[PDB]
């Protein structure tokens, strides 16, 4: 045997993509690309590729050098679209990178060269799907700056990720059903606008599986942490939670929640099913805009926002016995830290009483809306801070 | 289970180590790898830069046998050598044919790296094109100039170290270098006069072709060429030269490259959608140069435009400017550099090229020129 | 060439400094009062300010072959070409059709779609008949190029 049958007939789907631009200097970038629309024109390719661009050009391998306009990228996925206006343009099977199994095997394939090189400007590398799990598919397919960008195809010549080179053997390639949905949302809206739901996820190991009361052999994602105020404390989430689903995804691994979740749109509802202590559950949470969350944390707590407070006494010279509660960190977002305090810091009193625990400085610093009067002592000194 | 393990153990008996000491122009040792191509007469193929600069060659086998080989002879532009051991119970393999590899078929890559012990490498071709195969079999100093062979155990290639990214040479052209070494000694590269191009899609279509046609668009045929006795034009394509059909332009350099002085090559070509059949005489590249200065002895290699500019302190400079000379020229040797106004030949003023180019035609011995340089000027007799 | 503005809109102008800061930033869609002094009679002007790139892309589709390429007459002696006569790219912009199909500066255009070229004007003359594609011949170098602009 051999790939040669399947490669023929999906090499029409490969591209050259040369970039010339200006960096923050005159620089050009040559990478591949891969049509995943053959009727609007549509190609995908990393983001690193396509960076800076003044110029993008297309090369087919029928020789047409085309004029490319970017429709979008992403950098946290390394991905863009690009838009070519062409008719007799070909795509390729595009296949379930969820099936994909370590040592099933894998060909890269680019398209480095284009025009001069043309009947022979593509290159391919074969090897196994190394590793899974940001999120990317390993290979010992050797995947080079030529290439990056480029098809990874299973056997069948199916696509299951877009190459990207990173930085001896080891390739990496974006599993492509992420890559689908990347390219759906930068097509209608032009860019991700990721949002918020609140809740770090970790891998269910079949050890944490058996310990947590689950057959050994159970999935999902094990919940660790639900933030308080987030969009999934309010659907009812908490630590201790098995996400077995999400809207329609079936999860069986930590990584497809935040894959599943990081691009839904702000104002959407999503469905999770739980599992919690052996009994299922659905919930309903709403994605909210980051900014408009970390607001709303600041409206309703302005002026200890963003500060970690703890209880203190403490003999320190020359202070006598100082009683009030240490700054152990501020943000510098946050009010506190416009004002001036710093970690450190020992608030001894707030708007002229005493402090003497957390609880005693925020039922203080709920007395007036405008301003906290806050005297911290700082090593040897002291002096009065404003928060506002 | 499928292994690569059979076909591998009836053709390692055909590849071997080359060891090779001499001077560099000091003493180095150079170590590689070749293969038995021609059993019956110990012919053994190897890379040129192996065997460079060798006091001695010696050959392993797989048997255990070192014998002397003897340097048949070498081509270092296509990094190829033909070796000669004299001894018996030889064993080869099938010689296969280059033009028959795709990208994706399985290829092995292997050597005889140890010498004083084999080594194979899996993978694919990567690319196809010097028109070298490109694989990601790991190719690595030990392996150079041993056997790349494809899924069935036939030699299509021997490999030459230039990762996951090594490169081996047709085995359809080290047939043809090694059939050149054995008869000759060396290969003695002639001239056509051509240049050639991609023929794409596009370029068919714009030229009034069908979009699948196939063969390599001449762009141009230098005036006074065996092309151009030929009859050969620019904007005629290529469909076979002799018996080699030409699908794409890479073909036309290597089948001509090395085919010899004074030999008849028959080029078809396809001029306004009419096949021609046109017969060329491969010239040697040294006694056309020297019959393209014969023809043009005084102005040879220099690249002319008529000149006029007002020029401080000459005043207006009416002459012909040389824009470039060959370093070759009788030009150059006069004296004559780019930049150099011809402002007269033999006492006559130059206006334009014409008028240089027939003054230049007045007699055979000589052309005195004048030419300005800068501020100043000067008389040079072109011989 | 040659007026002297003496006031812009609301603005009037006594340095040139004042014409460009005023003008460098006026917005696009922005209709701009322009008045002027030619050989001391004045005339007052409205012009509307537009789009950096629309305005480019209105130049590559007026002139799809050979926008962007400084281009003047060639005659020269060029081995091993012989006699060459044709127009000669000076400069090729890289965001041009020409430059995409392989055109550099320094190539000489010898014929177009099939045409000898002379001098420039005959190029233009090729390249305004045919549409959709321009076949261009160009020697370059020692060597020479079929190249198809588009």
């Amino acid at each position: 045997p051999s790939m040669a049958p399947v490669l023929k007939n999906i090499m029409p789907a490969i591209v050259n993509v040369a970039v010339q631009g200006y960096l923050p200097r005159k620089f050009e970038s040559i990478g591949s690309g891969v049509i995943i629309d053959p009727n609007n024109g549509v190609i995908i390719t990393n983001d690193h590729v396509i960076r800076n661009a003044s110029l993008i050009t297309v090369t087919l391998q029928d020789g047409r050098r085309l004029k490319a306009r970017l429709i979008g990228g992403d950098s946290e996925t390394d991905l863009a679209v690009l838009k070519i206006d062409a008719k007799n343009l070909k795509s390729l099977v595009i296949g379930d990178s969820d099936k994909l199994e370590v040592g099933d095997f894998v060909v890269a394939i680019g398209n480095p060269f284009g025009l001069n090189s043309f009947g022979n400007s593509q290159s391919a590398t074969f090897g196994i799907v190394s590793a899974l799990k940001e999120n990317f598919i390993q290979t010992d397919a050797a995947i080079n700056p030529g290439n990056s960008g480029g098809a990874l195809v299973n056997a069948k010549g199916e696509l299951i990720g877009i190459n990207t080179a990173i930085l001896v053997g080891i390739g990496f390639a974006i599993p492509i059903n992420m890559v689908k949905d990347v390219a759906q949302q930068i097509i209608k809206f032009g860019s991700i606008h990721r949002g918020l739901m609140g809740i770090f996820v970790q891998h269910l190991t079949p050890e944490l599986a058996q310990a947590m009361g689950y057959p050994e052999d159970f999935q999902g994602a094990l919940v660790s942490q639900v933030n308080p105020n987030s969009p999934a404390e309010l659907a009812g989430l908490k630590a201790g939670d098995i996400i077995t689903q999400i809207n329609d995804t079936k999860i069986t691994q930590a990584t497809q929640v935040k894959t599943t979740i990081s691009l839904l749109r702000v104002g959407s509802t999503v469905k999770i099913i739980v599992e919690r202590d052996n009994k299922p559950l659905t919930l309903s949470a709403v994605v909210t805009d980051i900014k408009s969350h970390e607001q709303k944390l600041q409206s309703n707590n302005p002026f200890l926002y963003g500060l970690a407070l703890r209880a203190f006494e403490q003999e320190s010279p020359p202070h006598g016995n100082v009683i009030g509660v240490q700054v152990v960190g501020a943000s510098e977002n946050s009010a506190g830290w416009r004002a001036g305090i710093r970690p450190g810091d020992i608030i001894i009193s707030a708007n002229k009483k005493p402090v003497t625990d957390v609880k005693s400085l925020q039922t203080i610093a709920q007395e007036k809306k405008k301003e906290l009067l806050v005297q911290v002592l700082r090593g040897p000194g002291s002096m009065y801070l404003l928060v506002i």
